[PDB]
C-alpha cells in the first residue's frame, strides 16, 4: 500500500519526498536568518536576509545585495527554521508571519504539492497543469484516514466530513471559496466524486444522474470569461443527501446569482453560455432549420466579443455530453426539443431590429427574426410585436399603450430575453431536483461552491450582493473558531463575542436604521426616482455617519463600502432596474399562453415566473439568511481556492497575486490570530523523539513522555511563557519550537 510505498504515485505527488536520513542533525547550520523587502514600495516581494547581528533591540541582516540595513526585533519577519521547509499544516509553524506563510506554500508549489493546511483551512493552489491525484487508485488511499494520518488532499477533507458525519450523527459542510479560475468547481466535483465512490452504490443509477447533474448545469451557467474557459456564472450549493447506513439517498441543488445579462452582451474575447455554441455545433443539420439555425456569426448574441470557440473544446463533442446528461437525469425527449427552441428563440429575439424612422417610436420593417422567435416559442408574433413596442401602461385609471422608441423597446427585448434565460434554469434546476431530491433523508454534506470576495475596476450590484454572502461567511468562520477554543482549551487542560464583521452587515442589510439595501428598496418604490436620488439618499445617511461607508471625493456615482477583504467602490448604475429586474406585463402576457409546454411553466409557475412581491434584494437577503441557517446546523470545513496569478500559466506563483488572496480570504487573519496563543502544541512522544539528543539524559521512544518533555526544557533551561504543558501536548508559542529546535545535539 503507497501510503508506506516510498515509489508510489502517492509518494511521488503528494507527498516530500524523504531520504534515510533522520537527522536533526543532517538539517544543522551554524547561522539565523530573516525575510526582508529589497525595496518598500513592492511589499510583497522580499528576499532572505541573513542576520549577522543582533542588539538587544533590533537586529543587523545582509541583504542579497551584499550589503547590510537593519531592521526592529518587533518588525521581523523572522524565517523559520528550513526543517519547516514544507509542512503540510502552516500550524506547525514557529514564526507565523506572512512571507513565511507564502515560503511554505512556495515550497510546496514548487513540488507541485497544491494543497496545504492552514489550521482549520485546506489551502490549494491551482497549479494550471494537469496532476494526476484524482483517480480511483488515489481515492481508495484516503479511506477513512485521519487528516494527520494523509497527506492534504480534498478527498481528505471529504472523508473527514463523511467520518464525521457518521460518527457524530451531524450535517456536514464543504465551503469552497476563492477567485474566478481558482479551481472551486474543479474541487466541489472530486468531492462529490469522492462521495459517490466510498458512500454509492457498489459497481449507480441514482450517483450516475447526481453526477450528471453537473454537465447540465455547466453548459447553461458556464461561460468562457478572461478569467476562466469554464467560468460558473452562478453559485451553488449543493446538498449530498444519505440514509442512516451512511449511503447516498438523494441530492439537491440551490443555484445562485445566475449572470443574465451575459445573455445579450459579452466583452471583448469572451463568450456567451456554453450551450449556445453547443446548441449551433451540435445540432443536427436538420434540428437546425428547423431550428431556423445558422451559425453565432449571423446571430447578434454571439457575434459581438469576436471569440466564438475554446481552445481544446470541441462544442459539438461537449453537445453529446450535455444532451446525454439530459437523458440520464431523464428529461424527456419532448422536453428536451422545448429547452433547445428557448435557447434558439432567444438566439432569434437578440436578431431583432428596432427601426426608428416613422416618427419617434420603433418599428419593425423587417419581421424575420421575429417570426422565427414567435415560432420555436409558440408564441403570437403580432402580439410579441405589439408587446415588444407597444406595451399597456398603468396611468393608474388607464391602461394604455405606449410606443417605444428604439432603444427602450430594444431594453425590453433584452429583459425579456433575460427573463426567458433565468427562468429557464430556474426550471432545470428543479426538473433536477425533482429527480435527485429526497424528502426522506438522514443526513447530508452541503458543498458550498461560490466565489470569494469580489473587488474589480467595477463593482456594481451584484459585487454588492456576493460580497455581502461573504462577509456573513467571513463571520461564520471566525465565530467557529471562537466557539472551537471556548469550550475546547478547556480539552487538554489549558487556559484563556461582538463580531467586528457585524458593523459591516448591518450597513448593508439593517432594517432599522436603513441599511443599503433597505434604502434602495424604499427608492423602488418610487417609478420616478434614479440613480441620483439613489446615491443621494445613500450619503445622506451614511457620508461622515457610518464609519464602513465613504463617499467619493469626486465621483457623483460611487461610494465606498468597507469590508472584510478592505475597501470596495461601488457605482450605482442601474441599481433602481437591477432591483426591480421590470418586465413588461404584456411581455408575460404574450408568453404566458404558448403552445410550447416548456415555456408555459416559465410563465405560468409563481415558483418560477415570480419573486414573492419582494425585490431582487430582498430576495437576495432572504436567500442568504436561508443559506447560513442551514449552515449553521453543520459541522462545517472550509477550503481556500488560490489562482497563483492572472495569466493562467502553470510555473508561476506570483508573491503579491497570492498574498493579496491570503490577506482577503481570512487566511491571514487566522494565523495572527491564533500567532497570539499557542499555536504550536505538539505530541509529547513527538518531541522527545525528534528532541531526546538535545537534552543529555532523554533516550527516544520512551514510557514517561510529558516528564521526558520536562527534560530537554531543563536541558535547554526555557522559561514558563515560550511553552505550556497541556495534558496531551506541549503547547508552545511562536519561535519557542525555532530556537529550540535550533540547539545542539
Ligand atoms: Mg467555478
Amino acid at each position: 500500500n503507497p501510503i508506506h510505498d516510498r515509489t508510489s504515485d502517492y509518494h511521488k505527488y503528494l507527498k516530500v519526498k524523504q531520504g534515510d536520513s533522520d537527522l536533526f542533525k543532517l538539517t544543522v547550520s551554524d547561522k539565523r536568518y530573516i525575510w526582508y523587502n529589497p525595496d518598500p514600495k513592492e511589499r510583497d516581494s522580499y528576499e532572505c536576509g541573513e542576520i549577522v547581528s543582533e542588539t538587544s533591540d533590533s537586529f543587523t541582516f545582509k541583504t542579497v545585495d551584499g550589503q547590510d540595513r537593519q531592521v526592529k526585533k518587533d518588525d521581523a519577519n523572522q524565517r523559520n527554521p528550513i526543517k519547516f521547509d514544507g509542512v503540510e499544516d502552516m500550524s506547525e509553524l514557529s514564526y507565523l508571519n506572512e512571507p513565511a506563510v507564502f515560503h511554505n506554500l512556495r515550497v510546496r508549489y514548487n513540488q507541485d504539492l497544491i494543497y496545504t493546511y492552514s489550521g482549520l483551512f485546506l489551502v490549494a493552489v491551482n497549479p494550471f497543469k494537469r496532476i494526476p491525484i484524482y483517480t480511483q487508485e488515489m481515492v481508495d488511499i484516503f479511506k477513512g484516514r485521519r487528516r494527520n494520518e494523509v497527506a492534504p488532499h480534498i478527498f481528505a477533507i471529504s472523508d473527514v466530513a463523511y467520518r464525521s458525519m457518521l460518527d457524530d450523527r451531524q450535517n456536514q459542510s464543504l465551503l469552497i471559496t476563492g477567485e474566478s479560475g481558482a479551481g472551486k468547481t474543479e474541487n466541489t466535483k472530486k468531492v462529490i466524486q469522492y462521495l459517490a465512490s466510498v458512500a454509492g452504490r457498489n459497481q449507480g443509477v441514482l450517483e450516475q444522474q447526481i453526477l450528471q447533474a453537473n454537465p447540465i448545469l455547466e453548459a447553461f451557467g458556464n461561460a468562457k470569461t478572461t478569467r476562466n474557459n469554464n467560468s460558473s456564472r452562478f453559485g451553488k450549493f449543493i446538498e449530498i443527501q444519505f440514509n442512516n447506513a451512511g449511503f447516498i439517498s438523494g441530492a439537491s441543488i440551490q443555484s445562485y446569482l445566475l449572470e443574465k445579462s451575459r445573455v445579450v452582451f459579452q466583452s471583448e474575447t469572451e463568450r456567451n453560455y456554453h450551450i449556445f455554441y453547443q446548441l449551433l455545433a451540435g445540432a443536427t443539420a436538420e434540428e437546425k432549420k428547423a431550428l431556423h439555425l445558422a451559425g453565432p456569426e449571423s446571430f447578434n448574441y454571439l457575434n459581438q466579443s469576436g471569440c466564438v470557440d475554446i481552445k481544446g473544446v470541441s462544442d459539438s463533442e461537449e453537445f453529446k455530453i450535455t444532451r446525454q446528461a439530459m437523458d440520464i437525469v431523464g428529461f424527456s425527449q419532448e422536453e428536451q426539443m422545448s429547452i433547445f427552441k428557448i435557447i434558439a428563440g432567444i438566439l432569434h429575439l437578440g436578431n431583432i431590429k428596432f427601426e426608428k424612422g416613422a416618427g419617434e417610436g420603433a418599428v419593425l420593417k423587417d419581421k424575420t427574426a421575429l417570426n422565427a422567435a414567435s415560432t420555436v416559442f409558440g408564441v403570437n408574433p403580432s402580439v410579441l410585436e405589439k408587446a415588444l413596442m407597444e406595451p399597456r401602461i398603468l396611468a393608474g385609471r388607464d391602461l394604455v399603450a405606449q410606443h417605444l422608441n428604439v432603444e427602450k423597446s430594444s431594453s425590453s427585448r433584452d429583459a425579456l430575453v433575460k427573463a426567458l434565460y433565468g427562468r429557464l434554469f430556474l426550471w432545470l434546476v428543479k426538473k433536477i431536483n425533482n429527480v435527485l431530491c429526497q424528502e426522506r433523508k438522514a443526513y447530508f454534506i452541503g458543498v458550498l461552491d461560490i466565489s470569494g470576495f469580489e473587488i474589480f475596476k467595477v463593482n456594481s450590484f451584484e459585487q454588492l450582493c456576493i460580497n455581502y454572502t461573504n462577509e456573513k461567511l467571513q463571520q461564520f468562520f471566525n465565530h467557529h473558531m471562537f466557539k472551537l477554543e471556548q469550550e475546547e482549551y478547556l480539552k487538554e487542560k489549558i487556559n484563556w463575542f461582538g463580531l467586528d464583521s457585524q458593523a459591516t452587515i448591518d450597513l448593508i442589510d439593517g432594517r432599522q436604521p436603513p441599511g443599503i439595501l433597505a434604502l434602495l428598496d424604499e427608492q423602488s418604490v418610487f417609478p420616478n426616482a434614479t440613480d441620483n436620488t439613489l446615491i443621494t439618499k445613500l450619503h445622506s445617511h451614511f457620508s461622515k455617519k457610518n464609519a464602513k461607508y465613504e463617499e467619493p471625493r469626486f465621483s457623483k456615482t460611487e461610494f465606498g463600502v468597507t469590508h472584510y477583504a478592505g475597501q470596495v467602490m461601488y457605482e450605482i448604475q442601474d441599481w433602481l432596474e437591477k432591483n426591480k429586474d421590470p418586465l413588461q406585463q404584456d411581455l408575460e402576457l404574450c408568453f404566458k399562453d404558448s403552445s410550447d409546454n416548456v415555456v408555459t411553466k416559465l410563465f405560468n409557475d409563481p415558483n418560477i415566473a415570480s419573486r414573492a412581491f419582494i425585490t431582487v434584494a430582498a430576495q437576495y437577503k432572504e436567500q442568504l439568511a436561508s443559506l447560513m441557517a442551514t449552515l449553521e446546523t453543520t459541522n462545517p470545513h472550509f477550503v481556500r481556492c488560490i489562482i497563483p496569478n492572472n495569466k493562467q500559466l502553470p510555473a508561476k506563483l506570483e508573491d503579491k497575486v497570492v498574498l493579496d488572496q491570503l490577506r482577503c480570504n481570512g487566511v491571514l487573519e487566522g494565523i495572527r490570530i491564533t500567532r497570539k496563543g499557542f499555536p504550536n502544541r505538539i505530541i509529547y512522544a513527538d518531541f522527545v523523539k525528534r528532541y531526546y539528543l538535545l537534552a543529555p539524559n532523554v533516550p527516544r521512544d520512551a514510557e514517561d513522555s510529558q516528564k521526558a518533555t520536562d527534560a530537554v526544557l531543563k536541558h535547554l533551561n526555557i522559561d514558563p511563557e515560550q511553552y505550556r504543558f497541556g495534558i496531551t501536548k506541549i503547547f508552545f508559542r511562536a519561535g519557542q519550537l525555532a530556537r529550540i529546535e535550533e540547539a545542539r545535539e
